[PDB]
């Protein structure tokens, strides 16, 4: 996340950091994901699609930090990871950019809630908030696009959902966008998702709850100028989602 503040996971609780296990024993962070059910974390698929082998990820639920352990997280395993079949990728967009993990523990267990694990609710088939409404995106991405290394803690940021109209306009992204996408951005450009920060949650007050809204998916670099963040819209996979939730 560029700019933004560091939070806890108290303040995203739905937040699920998705890690991929290496030969040579090294584990490392892949992607943010959400908790829309106790035993289901929806991503995005290009996160995996490299490596589609569900044996090589763990999910964290209840962590607040990167490469430390915050009391109260719980660690999983992916029983079931659903990529997109049509997922396909542009020089920039990716599209269908949306995925599903099964998680369950050594033990068996699904989430169970706390002050640290909440799910989060899906908004209801096609309804999504208005333009110029304040939403929240949380993840361990970089800081800066120029960085090398990710954050230790978890950091969350407010960005305002944008007309597709606007984001149609030719000095942004033009045909790339689509209206299974959402875009959203800064008014001054200042703040941002960020690589590292895909496939975690674009948070929106709908009917007085904290709705998923997006998905992280793609942008042109981070913070720049007349390049919004874009985000997979959950509203339009639905079906996909109760289907694949079976
Ligand atoms: N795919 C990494 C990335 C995602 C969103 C923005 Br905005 C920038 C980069």
């Amino acid at each position: 996340i560029i700019g933004g503040e560091f939070t806890t996971i108290e303040n995203q609780p739905w937040f699920a950091a998705i890690y991929r296990r290496h030969r040579g024993g090294s584990v490392t962070y892949v992607c943010g994901g959400s908790l829309i059910s106790p035993c289901w974390v929806i991503s995005a698929t290009h996160c995996f699609i490299d490596y589609p082998k569900k044996e090589d990820y763990i999910v964290y639920l209840g962590r607040s930090r990167l490469n430390s352990n915050t009391q109260g997280e719980m660690k999983f395993e992916v029983e079931n990871l659903i990529l997109h079949k049509d997922y396909s990728a542009d020089t920039l967009a990716h599209h269908n950019d949306i995925a599903l993990l099964k998680i369950r523990s050594k033990e068996g267990r699904c989430a169970q809630p706390s002050r640290t694990i909440q799910t989060i609710a899906l908004p209801s088939m096609y309804n999504d908030p208005q333009f110029g409404t304040s939403c929240e995106i949380t993840g361990f991405g970089k800081e800066q696009s120029t960085d090398y290394l990710y954050p230790e803690q978890l950091k969350m940021t407010v960005v305002k959902l944008i007309s597709h109209r606007e984001c149609q306009q030719p000095h942004y992204y033009g045909s790339e966008v689509t209206t299974k996408m959402l875009c959203a951005a800064d008014p001054q450009w200042k703040t941002d998702s960020c690589q590292g920060d895909s496939g975690g949650p674009l948070v929106c007050s709908l009917q007085g709850r904290m709705t998923l809204t997006g998905i992280v998916s793609w942008g042109r670099g981070c913070a720049l100028k007349d390049k919004p963040g874009v985000y997979t819209r959950v509203s339009h996979f639905l079906p996909w989602i109760r289907s694949h939730t079976k």
